[PDB]
RNA sequence: GUUACAAUAAGA
RNA sequence: GUUACAAUAAGA
């Protein structure tokens, strides 16, 4: 499955990432697909998860808790994925074209593109999370019914993340799964609050292994484990 | 200030460290100090933590959710400190003399105890948490006393906290503290609850930026911070 | 693709 | 004693 790194590099001196970038990142993506691609842009945009992308990784940072992420580093990486290889090159080309991100008070310049070597699996599979898995279920609270977020440790979590599996699969694979069965087990564990556009969607940062459905495992490895994976939320790497 | 690092050598074929260790630790360092010197044992005892010791701490490692931490180590180790150079003095002997450590199915060896060197502290310092930092209310839950154990995100946290660390200087030190006040900042923040004996203790595992009051931030550093310290909370390290 | 493995979570 | 910096936390 196809994977890429895209650099970027922050602009100013002491530049500060804003702690919560998901929707800016992930609308920007977007425009500039959609001016080359509208037709994938359309893919981008839904729901089903035809993608993913990580956080944007920083690997030398101090915190500000008023501002955001002290970027140390002279450039920051941001791993983008999908099981559908025209998706990526449609990204690449967009971004190289425009290669200009404002996230709040920060603008990068997008530096090289590269697609990335990506490990095979096994039976089972010891994944942490690049991007928070994000698990969504309805509870009445109050009088409307509003979106309750759910983390490993809460009982409808697996039966609802197992559903949203399948169903992503065959909305985006174009068939269902033969294999319907997988468990994951938590290792270590975190919860994460994001502010994306006007809402709050909440999370987890985890170390799992997962176990069963040898399809389902490529599919939330190449598109994302959970929902509103194509907001930057649900992308895990394989570790070991 | 005196801290040592206490080395364990895992005696079992399959070496699995259970999650919550603390009170057996505390209870029996507690008696190989009584057996040698009944006085200082007294002082562990107490309530105002006299001292602090860290999480049994693991380099190589691996979980398993039901069972514990797996020791893919040689050997482990204690992080012991206190403000009182005797008190130290006589765990290093106390610990030697009876090197036998049992806790749950895992029964250790002390190795090789030896001093740290200890960094200065500044106007400002950024710790974090070998153990995790607890700070208690108590509370009526219906008609039952209760105790309600706090994080940052708590009003009250602050407030209880500074008159925990007060009462802890003077009940030990021997006299007030001259500056009374300090900040503390959150950096990174996670939440940890610990089975002690019977009951369940709720704390924080976090790096944070101290400014206030030195005699303060140094009776911390060398007793730690927060409550229940001599059952191994609040021990911290300061870093850059 | 080292921010790449400390779970559990208000308990009598 | 590098498990050594991702805060915030149930909203309209």
């Amino acid at each position: 499955h196809m994977r890429i790194e895209v650099k970027l590099l922050p602009l100013k001196d002491n530049p500060i990432l804003p702690f919560n970038y998901n929707y800016e990142v992930y609308s920007q993506i977007l425009e500039k697909v959609n001016s080359i691609e509208p037709t994938i842009a359309k893919l981008l945009s839904s729901p089903h998860g035809f993608w993913t992308f990580s956080r944007i990784i920083v690997r030398k940072r101090k915190i500000l808790p008023d501002k955001g992420i002290e970027i140390l580093s002279d450039d920051v990486s941001l791993y983008i994925s999908s099981s559908n290889e025209d998706i990526i090159r449609a990204i690449a080309e967009a971004v190289e074209k425009s290669p200009e991100f404002k996230i709040g008070e920060l603008s990068f310049l997008v530096g090289d593109i590269k697609a990335i070597k990506v490990k095979e699996l096994g039976k089972e599979n010891v994944f942490s999370t690049l991007s928070p898995i994000v698990v969504r279920t309805v509870k009445f609270e109050g009088n409307k019914l509003r979106h309750w977020d759910l983390y490993p440790h809460d009982e409808l979590f697996m039966d609802r993340l197992r559903k949203v599996m399948i169903l992503r699969y065959s909305e985006v694979m174009g068939e269902t799964p033969k294999d319907r069965d997988f468990t994951i087990e938590v290792l270590k564990f975190k919860p994460t609050r994001l502010m994306v556009g006007s809402s709050y969607i909440r999370g987890s940062l985890m170390v799992f292994r997962y176990a069963g459905s040898e399809e389902i495992a490529r599919f939330g490895y190449e598109n994302g484990f959970g929902e509103k994976t194509g907001l930057g939320f649900g992308m895990v790497k394989l570790i070991e």
